């Protein structure tokens, strides 16, 4: 715990600058094809090692998703006129939010498994995003998730994959071991704070210490409305740039914790490695790309998260470090990697960016006739971006959901 948080400053996110085609997701075409006309998927997480590394196993594809179903029939989820609500059903998914599975032996045209855990295995009915780690080739695997409501509590979950000519089944979700919550000295309480951020485990292994670490979404701790906008929270801002408005209630920050051993069954929480005081309130879904030597540390937010005087697109932001604990510079010098474009900018949300330099996102909302939306809750077309010390470049799109494995483990 001997280092200090790096701030992403104001002045930073001053320097966001939107639809720049090397930081712009293309176009979603608003005649996407939806991946099940049964459930709504959003978050998506694909299997992967303790490195990031996306692995198959035996040749099948995996990924985990954030779901809930479609109430297409629904009559709770009729309008006054009785006609299905789409926006309603849609809108309530964080209530709903169960973690399903599917497969694929091309990394496309995903099957589903259906529930990782029984119905009642989760301590909290919601399923929130985290990780899926493959812990060895026997085919045993630990969820990382989100418990919300009551409360946000990262746990975690064993249980074992198994693989057929046919496809792949999980057994053995049964046990949800919850690990922590919000301390309130270093990230923010329900108690602080009603509307408090802390979810989202991506747990990886140091080599450098050989140390099992992970990363989560937090908020800096104190009661809401009270936190001091400090000079390394501003940052270098030009002149006429000093109004601030109420950004001291943008608290974000990209939380660590580091376990006892590499069980990860004990965690000892630390303080972040980013903080978004006076900036952002909501870095999410933090990851990691390890290439060159470097860290890659990527986090998602929304454009209506950023405190006043500041904007940017929905989309996903990153810094670099030559050191775990940093310091970090910002990604394409404001933070900025995958950027929405503006005129569609709520098409895709929860960009999550591999190690192979693709990016996948579930399409959201897009502007569909005159004033009216189609939504999506199915994978975005898979964006290839190029990381170049500092910069990234977008360089090619994919197929809906492409999101191959980079090896494939045999299973004993
Ligand atoms: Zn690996
Ligand atoms: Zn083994
Ligand atoms: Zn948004």
């Amino acid at each position: 715990f001997n280092y200090k948080p790096t701030p992403w400053t104001r002045a930073d996110a001053l320097k966001v600058h939107s639809d720049d085609p090397t930081t712009t997701q293309p176009l979603v075409d608003v005649a996407f094809p939806v991946m099940s006309e049964e459930v709504f998927i959003w978050d998506t997480m694909p299997l992967r090692d303790f490195d990031g590394d996306i692995v198959s196993v035996n040749g099948w594809c995996v990924i985990f998703t954030l779901t809930a179903d479609r109430n297409t029939n629904n009559p709770d989820f009729q309008d006054e006129n009785g006609n299905y609500d789409i926006k309603r059903d849609w809108e309530d998914r964080h209530g709903r939010a169960r973690i399903c599975y599917w497969y694929s032996r091309t990394g496309k045209d995903w099957i589903f498994g259906g529930r990782v855990m029984a119905e009642g295995v989760s301590p909290t009915t919601r399923e929130w995003a985290g990780t899926p780690i493959l812990l060895n080739d026997e085919g045993d695997i630990d969820l990382y998730y989100t418990c919300v409501t009551p409360g946000a509590t990262i746990a975690k979950v064993r249980g074992k994959i198994v693989t057929s000519d046919e496809g792949v089944s999980l057994e053995g979700f049964q046990h949800v071991k919850s690990l922590f919550s919000a301390d309130g000295k270093i990230y923010q309480t329900e108690e602080q704070n009603a509307y408090w951020n802390f979810r989202d485990p991506s747990p990886f292994i140091d080599k450098n210490d050989g140390k099992l670490y992970m990363l989560f979404e937090g908020n800096v701790a104190g009661s809401r409305g009270t936190h001091e906008i400090t000079q390394e929270d501003m940052g270098s801002v030009p002149p006429g740039y000093e109004n601030v408005g109420g950004a001291r209630y943008q608290v974000g920050c990209i939380g660590l914790a580091v376990a006892k051993d590499l069980s990860g069954d004990e965690w000892e929480i630390l303080p972040p490695l980013i903080t978004a005081v006076g900036v952002n309130d909501q870095t999410e879904r933090p990851h990691f790309v390890f290439q060159e030597g470097k860290y890659y540390l990527f986090t998602i937010s929304h454009k209506y998260t950023f405190a006043d005087n500041l904007t940017g697109p929905d989309g996903v932001y990153g810094f670099v470090s030559n050191q775990l604990t940093g310091p970090y510079t910002p990604m394409n010098s404001s933070g900025l990697v995958l950027g929405n474009p503006s005129s569609q900018p709520f098409q895709t949300y929860s960009h999550y960016v591999m190690p192979n330099g693709l990016v996948t996102s579930f399409i959201d909302s897009v502007p569909w006739e005159g004033e009216k939306f189609r939504i999506g809750g199915t994978e975005a077309p898979t964006v290839k971006i190029l990381l170049k010390g500092d910069r990234s470049f977008v360089v090619d799109s994919f197929d809906y959901g492409y999101i191959p494995a980079m090896k494939d483990i045999i299973l004993k």
